[PDB]
């Protein structure tokens, strides 16, 4: 709460000496400190949840007030219940001179400031034998749950990994290796990791024949130290920000381009085989378009264009990855293929073609970037079953569940902001439904794992993707842990599914 400094302020006398009101300017709110108990205040409407809230004021006091040796008391009290309040803050003349920052934590014995009955009067007053003036420049007021899950990974009903995507050197704030809160949540709940960006193409090979393994190797070493396996992401992907410059600008033949693509794959696969912890790769990521009917991408993919207007690079990537390490599990990975419409159909036809022509492929990764109420559990189940029936592994690679999403629930007509308890419980049921559909649809020996695309809501990729539609607000809140790394009901819902407990949006 940033308190308005231009409206809503009042003089106050909490003692016998009368006050002389308040004065507005460009510097803030000013009053004369006429006697003991004389101050300035504003109101907060009922109901209030103000226990453990922190009041911070920037103030500025006159020479005469300094000379008076008077103290300053930040306080709050209930209107019509005047005797009840927070009276234990005091800034003594000692500490005063400049704009100072004075704070007051609202901390009461009986929880009196979590209440429904009265409005709340908040302010600052002089104590002692005061004189001169006080100026307040600004006021800010900084206002748990447990899922009771000890280790999420330990609840899987068969042997499949429970995994998470982490940030690395691509984020100063959220880098797994420098952020001890990220390390803690990961070590507590997961046994499987994906790098969010640093194993993508231009990160691994920024120029032709100069590979850069240093940062990704430190990530793999930390996974090994902590008894976790690594899913490699990704050997081939069209997204412009991570295509190596020399590939974007290829000026030679189609056969020479495909040979350079082979070198990229063989070098990276051989290196991570020898490092000793790399169990599966997304070999080709998101190569099908978003049209209906669906086709492989054309002009928006450097790989289609530089291969000579051909999708042959897809099968070649799989053949090359297999030759480099025959033991590593090979996935095709994509979004929207869980919807059971045009894109699902194109993916299934591609797998059938590959099986007919002896092109190696071990599984399909369903990224599973879903909305709260779309697509349906029936459609998600039917789409995964199409892959199960071809004898392949099914892996959920990038699960998140958006509370607001511009393509769902007629956004923004029903926008949820701020986040509510009802929305958190809806998210609990939704994570339960999706994980249960996976277990119900995919036989034990075809379960490639379930991973979520991030740790805390404070760093989800969705808020950046939809920044324009969201008006720069962080409103997708799509993951298992909140902005302070505490549990959300979402985590209880994931756990309920693993243990076979009914999926609900209740407590
Ligand atoms: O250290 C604590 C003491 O400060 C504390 O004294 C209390 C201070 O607050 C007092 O409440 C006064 C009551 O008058 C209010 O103004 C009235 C608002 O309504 C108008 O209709 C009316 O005309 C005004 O006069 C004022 O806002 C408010 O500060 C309270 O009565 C004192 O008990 O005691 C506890 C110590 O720990
Ligand atoms: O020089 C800096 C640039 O490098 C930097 O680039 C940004 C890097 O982050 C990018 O966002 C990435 C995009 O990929 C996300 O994961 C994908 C989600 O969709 C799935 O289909 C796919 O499989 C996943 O790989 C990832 O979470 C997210 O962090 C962003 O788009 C780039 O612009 O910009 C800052 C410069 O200083």
């Amino acid at each position: 709460i940033e308190v308005d400094m231009a409206n809503g302020w009042r003089g106050n006398a909490s003692g016998s000496t009368s006050h002389s009101g308040i004065t507005y300017s460009a510097d803030g709110v000013t009053f004369a400190a006429l006697g003991d108990g004389v101050g300035a205040v504003f109101d907060i409407a009922r109901p209030t949840t103000l226990e453990d809230a922190v009041i911070a004021m920037v103030v500025n006091v006159s020479a005469e007030f300094k000379a008076s040796e008077a103290n300053l008391q930040i306080f709050a009290q209930l209107k019509e219940d005047w005797s009840k309040g927070e009276w234990d803050c005091l800034a003594a003349s000692s500490e005063l001179t400049t704009d100072l920052t004075l704070t007051c934590t609202i901390d009461e014995d009986d929880d009196k400031f979590n209440q429904t009955a009265r409005d709340v009067q908040v302010g600052i007053q002089a104590k002692g034998t005061p004189a001169g003036t006080i100026t307040i420049k600004s006021v800010t007021i900084t206002l748990a749950y447990s899922a009771n899950v000890d280790h999420l990974r330990d609840l899987a009903p068969s042997d499949f990994p429970i995994g998470v995507a982490v940030s690395n050197t691509d984020s100063a704030t959220y880098n797994l290796l420098t952020n001890s809160r990220e390390q803690a949540v990961v070590k507590k709940h997961f046994n499987h990791l994906t790098a969010g960006n640093i194993m993508k193409m231009s990160y691994m090979q920024p120029t032709e024949g100069n590979f850069n393994f240093t940062n990704a190797d430190a990530f793999v070493d930390w996974a090994t130290e902590n008894n976790m396996t690594v899913h490699g992401h990704a050997l081939v992907w069209h997204s412009d920000y991570q295509v190596p410059n020399f590939m974007k600008n290829w000026a030679g033949s189609a056969e020479d381009f495909l040979a350079a693509l082979d070198t990229h794959i063989t070098t990276i696969v051989d290196h991570y085989e020898a490092k000793g912890n790399l169990v599966s790769w997304d070999v080709v990521n998101a190569a099908i378009d978003d049209n209906s009917p669906a086709n492989f991408r054309t002009t928006d993919s450097a790989f289609y264009v530089k291969s000579g207007n051909s999708s042959v690079y897809i099968e070649r990537a799989f053949q090359t990855a297999r030759a480099a390490d025959p033991a590593v599990i090979l996935y095709y990975n994509d979004y929207n293929i869980e919807q059971n419409n045009a894109k699902t159909t194109k993916m299934v036809d591609m797998v059938k073609d590959f099986q007919a022509r002896s092109i190696p492929i071990d599984g399909v990764g369903f990224q599973m970037h879903v909305c709260m109420n779309y697509p349906s559990i029936a459609n998600i189940s039917a789409a995964m079953k199409k892959v199960v029936d071809l004898g392949l592994l099914v892996k959920i690679t990038e699960l998140d569940v958006a509370v607001n999403q511009p393509h769902c629930d007629a956004y923004p007509a029903n926008k949820i902001n701020p986040l509510t308890e009802a929305a958190q419980l809806a998210q609990k049921k939704r994570y339960c439904d999706v994980v249960k559909a996976y277990l119900d649809t995919v036989p034990v020996n075809q379960r490639g794992g379930i991973s979520v695309w991030g740790t805390t809501d404070a760093n989800t990729w969705l808020d950046g993707l939809y920044r324009e539609q969201f008006e720069d607000e962080k409103i997708s809140w799509p993951l298992l842990f909140d902005n302070n790394y505490n549990d959300k009901p979402a985590l209880r819902g994931f756990a309920d599914a693993l243990i076979g407990t009914q999926c609900t949006n209740t407590h």
